């Protein structure tokens, strides 16, 4: 039985990964809204970020902690690929997108020559996924993910933050728009997210 | 199970991945990496050019607690990240903070060299010092790090503590605990048994 709270950041593109998450598996869930910040936000995440998520006893932080354990708890739709062998396919793409692109969101969101080069990062490596998706509907394919999930807030914010996509981009935004589309992606926006683009 | 294991020979991160193995009694192969002289298909399987690898069938994974939870969840026995999905999740963000306050300081110390290095060593060095000192406590009631039974956790933080002394990294008196914790875990015959003969000179 749900009992799920979710502390969230307004315009915080980890925020939106648990908010769409929460949203697609229409499961019931409390958000409050974070202002950068309650004393209690340190207590429950000594890193005194969010996302958090609480429920009962439990205290979670780290978006992709937070969604796997949520994809666990309410498998349907399934974000993690039931298969072993995908879904450890799929731990390590997460964990390079953690690696190759959000360390530079971080940048762009936390901390200003560093700005300049955590865009050029993320133009660069965004160029070399590009072409996934000439042929991919969704990042693993046919089936929407948490591939799609984690990478979404950061391709809502391309023009938010100032970065400019290499020619070969294109397939990349229709992929975009794909995951924009969907009913939860809608559902999950705030107010403050919905004026980026 | 067709697992073939890249391993370094010393490399604390691929001693996770040996221990798993033997912990588990399953058919496998390593393959003993030499990083002095690193061939350069460890480079095409992974494009970090890092150890450990795993590959089985089509399969190619890096990271070892990536290749580790892959096991775990292919050969359930025994089961090193909890059944339970609340007891999982506290312990899959465990792994994760140890990689964050732990062993990115392990990176530092293995894969960072020269005279230049240095400094960052020893600050790598200090910060392991006080973080395994504070969780030290935890030892005196806990068996294991997640009390009773061992699990992924142990095996994630068994190659650090092989190797404070290899590390020069000196604990004060009230780590007891954790040094008692630590021998809890080297006595498995598993962690005997995946141990390389390098890394069994590490200790004195
Ligand atoms: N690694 C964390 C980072 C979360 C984070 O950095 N949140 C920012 C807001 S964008 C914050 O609260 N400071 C995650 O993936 O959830
Ligand atoms: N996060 C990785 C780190 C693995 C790693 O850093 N391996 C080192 C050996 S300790 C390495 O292969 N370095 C390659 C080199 O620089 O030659 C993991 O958990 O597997
Ligand atoms: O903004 C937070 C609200 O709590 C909202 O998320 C609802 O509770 C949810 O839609 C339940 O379905
Ligand atoms: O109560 C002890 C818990 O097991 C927890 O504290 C973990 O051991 C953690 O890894 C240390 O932060």
């Amino acid at each position: 039985g749900s009992m799920m709270v979710l502390y969230s950041g307004t315009t915080c593109p980890f925020s939106q990964r648990c908010r769409l998450v929460l949203f697609e598996k229409g499961m019931d869930f409390e958000i409050r809204d974070v202002d950068l910040k309650p004393e209690d936000i340190s207590v429950m995440n000594p890193y005194g970020q969010v996302p958090i998520l609480v429920e009962r006893d439990l205290i979670l932080y780290e978006s992709n902690i937070i969604n796997e354990y949520i994809d666990e708890r309410f498998p349907h739709p399934q974000l993690m690929p039931a298969d072993p062998v995908q879904r450890a396919r799929a731990r390590l793409f997460l964990l390079n997108f953690e690696k190759e692109l959000f360390v530079h969101v971080s940048t762009l969101e936390n901390e200003e020559k560093n700005h300049e080069k955590a865009r050029l990062a993320i133009r660069d490596r965004l160029t070399q996924l590009a072409p996934i998706f000439v042929k991919n509907k969704y990042m693993l394919g046919e089936e929407f993910s948490m591939l799609d999930v984690a990478i979404a807030p950061l391709l809502w914010r391309l023009d938010h933050y100032g970065i400019e996509l290499s020619k070969n981009a294109a397939p990349l935004m229709k992929y975009a728009e794909r995951i924009f589309s969907r009913p939860a992606y809608i559902e999950a926006l705030t107010p403050s997210e919905k004026v980026m683009r």
